[PDB]
């Protein structure tokens, strides 16, 4: 028996995906002054750091 | 049995997470002065100071 089709095909598929991190850190200190003279801590060491 | 199954799929997720942490100083005195002169604490110090 002879049927007849109509060929119609439409097919779409689309995926995605996508992931970020971040992280930053950023610490700074001018050497302490006080009574008008630079603090030192042991021998040579200052009240002072400088992260990044 | 024929069954027709209509593909009709949309999914979508999103997330997102975020995080600051800020702080800071700024102390400063300049050399105090009483009587015309400039005071001095001990022998050698002022009273002034600098902090940032």
């Amino acid at each position: 028996d002879i049927i007849t089709v109509t060929l119609d095909e439409t097919t779409s598929a689309t995926k995605s995906a996508n992931a970020d991190l971040s992280k930053t850190n950023e610490a700074q200190m001018d050497p302490l002054q006080v009574g008008g003279e630079e603090l030192q801590i042991g021998g040579k060491y200052n009240f002072s750091y400088d992260l990044n």
